């Protein structure tokens, strides 16, 4: 009911995918076989004889326009309504010993097809199913051209006795080229999109289908569990995604709902692993900074460091000992970042003296842009808030630490936290499709991404 990510296809999605599909299908037609027909006569050029129509070729199979219909609760409906098919062959006759022959062109008009399809999910693997439930085609009219005029009486006796038969054929093959299409390339193509889509050693992300794809007048919805997840853990998350409802838009091919649960369980996941941590040593400190990594400098403003610890280096864990939380509003999204740093002297035999404990939090910008095929972000912090959590060296305002903590996280802290959002997360995107003419609207807790596509 409520998935973590949905993808919603708008008819202009669906009026190109009808157009590339009958790219496909068009190729696949093309290379039907015509059989030969061959039939007798008491009907002249003299009385007698036999005739036939053979080694036809299909030379053109035009399909000027086609379309997807979105059948609400049913699924899609696939139509051509005027294709045209143009077939060059040989022709023969012979009455007594008179034998005729030549070439032919023949004019299949009006062709219309239609196929239903229904849309489904296999609710283990998360995979999408399509299948055709019925294909009809029909034809409005047949015409034979041969450039010798001598020979109307045998494209009358087409009319009269080759007509039907093969129209009847040319019907049962073009619906069984459609029907085979769809088992053997259509629903495998849909199930390229991607399930358990691993982005790096820690994590990966579930967009498996959580519910079948769902027709309405205007929308085509596909619902997607839109977890991050590791492969050692198994718990879910505590929180539960939130409702996403926005009206039918026709602008942009697809739109993409991106819940406030999805980016979460991002920070769910990284933090539970123990990568968002980071140590922070005096050799690390750019030569342009005054803040120093050792008692000496430290000495200069706290109580008694020097004199507890004399010359000795400095080193500063920075962790996160929860899961950072990310909210949507119609303003954008916002981080809530929350920190640990601790400060340690290095001992003579290098163990690690505490000398204090502070909680650092802030409020943070994500702006989250589209990249070849995957989202990437950038974060930007407010001011650093400071608290003091425990001390080994006496009482102190926490403020005394504001100046070191101010350089610390913007040239140090943040730039490989940014690295990483660059880097991004991969999108749920089936095989040669690419994402273009992107915008974003936030909406409340969730970033609605609307995006035309591009098929090769
Ligand atoms: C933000 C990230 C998320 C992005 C999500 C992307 C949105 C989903 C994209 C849908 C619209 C974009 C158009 C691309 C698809 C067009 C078809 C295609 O690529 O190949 C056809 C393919 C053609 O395959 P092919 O010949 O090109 O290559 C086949 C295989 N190889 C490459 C190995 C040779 O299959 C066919 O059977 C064509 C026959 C046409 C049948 C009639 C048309 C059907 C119309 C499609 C119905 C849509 C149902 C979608 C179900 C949704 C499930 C989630
Ligand atoms: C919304 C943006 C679009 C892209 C999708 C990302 C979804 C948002 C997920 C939120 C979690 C963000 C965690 C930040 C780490 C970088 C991104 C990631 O998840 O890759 C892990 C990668 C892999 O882990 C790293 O190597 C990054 C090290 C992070 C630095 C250590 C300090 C962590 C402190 C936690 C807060 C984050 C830093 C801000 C501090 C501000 C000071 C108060």
């Amino acid at each position: 009911v409520n998935p973590g990510v949905v993808v919603r296809i708008s008819q202009k999605g669906l009026d190109y995918a009808s157009q590339q599909g009958t790219a496909a299908l068009q190729k696949e037609l093309k290379r039907i076989k015509i059989p030969d027909y061959s039939d007798s006569f008491k009907i002249k050029h003299l009385g007698k004889g036999h005739y036939s129509f053979y080694s036809m070729d299909i030379r053109e199979f035009q399909l000027p326009s086609s379309q997807i219909s979105m059948v609400p609760n049913v699924g899609l409906k696939f139509s051509i309504s005027n294709a045209n098919i143009k077939i060059s062959g040989k022709w023969k006759a012979q009455k007594r010993f008179l034998k005729m022959s030549g070439n032919f062109d023949l004019s299949i008009e009006g062709m219309s097809i239609s196929a239903d399809l229904k849309l489904g999910s296999n609710p283990t693997s998360g995979k999408p199913t399509i299948t055709c439930s019925s294909c009809s085609s029909h034809i409005n009219s047949v015409h034979v051209h041969i450039s010798k005029s001598k020979v109307g009486w045998l494209i009358q006796l087409f009319h009269k006795k080759i007509e039907s038969a093969l129209r009847n054929k040319m019907n049962s093959q073009v619906c069984e080229k459609v029907t085979n299409s769809v088992s053997s390339e259509l629903q495998p193509y849909f199930q390229t999109l991607p399930v358990m889509t691993k982005i790096d050693s820690v994590a990966g992300i579930n967009y498996g289908l959580v519910a079948p794809p769902a027709t309405t007048a205007e929308t085509l919805d596909v619902q997607m569990k839109g977890e991050f997840y590791s492969e050692n853990h198994h718990n879910p998350p505590p929180f539960a995604p939130p409702v996403m409802e926005f009206p039918a838009a026709h602008d942009r091919m697809v739109y993409l709902g991106l819940s406030d649960y999805f980016f979460n369980t991002a920070g769910l996941v990284y933090q539970e692993a123990g990568v968002l941590k980071m140590t922070l040593r005096d050799d690390m400190i750019p030569k342009e900074s005054k803040f120093r990594l050792t008692t000496k400098f430290f000495g200069t403003f706290l109580p008694e460091v020097a004199k507890k610890f004399p010359n000795m280096k400095i080193q500063i864990h920075v962790s996160a000992s929860t899961p950072p939380h990310l909210s949507v509003q119609p303003t954008g999204l916002t981080f809530y970042p929350a920190v640990d740093v601790q400060a340690f002297a290095v001992l003579p035999n290098s163990a690690l003296a505490s000398l204090f404990l502070i909680g650092m939090h802030t409020t943070g910008s994500m702006e989250v842009s589209a990249e070849s095929n995957r989202l990437v972000g950038e974060l930007k912090l407010d001011r650093l808030l400071l608290e003091l959590k425990h001390s080994n060296i006496g009482p102190f305002p926490v403020e005394l630490l504001q100046d070191i903590m101010n350089y610390i996280v913007p040239i140090l802290v943040l730039p490989r936290v940014n690295e990483k959002l660059q880097k991004g997360f991969p999108l749920p995107t089936p095989a040669r499709v690419q994402l273009y003419n992107v915008v974003l609207q936030p909406h409340q807790n969730f970033l609605l991404f609307g995006a035309d596509v591009v098929y090769k």
